[PDB]
């Protein structure tokens, strides 16, 4: 299982393996990266974009895990 919180913890440290049962987890609840709850409520920042600010050397593959992940349920071009 996977709340917002979880997952952006995991982004911040680039962390490509808390996010391995990341896929199958939103395949069984049928929940959407690009949900409401997947978005902070006041600002609508999602994982992708905390890792666009979680940054180290200009580099973050949980950004390249993350989008394989919203193609793969097609969340792709709204996320």
């Amino acid at each position: 299982l996977y709340d917002r919180r979880s997952i952006f913890d995991a982004v911040a440290q680039s962390n490509c393996q808390e996010l391995e049962s990341l896929l199958p987890f939103l395949q069984r609840s049928k929940k959407r990266l690009t949900d409401s709850e997947f978005k902070d409520p006041e600002t609508g920042k999602t994982c992708l974009l905390k890792a666009m600010l979680n940054l180290h050397n200009g580099q973050n593959d949980t950004i390249a895990l993350l989008l394989d992940v919203a193609r793969k349920t097609d969340s792709l071009k709204q996320f």
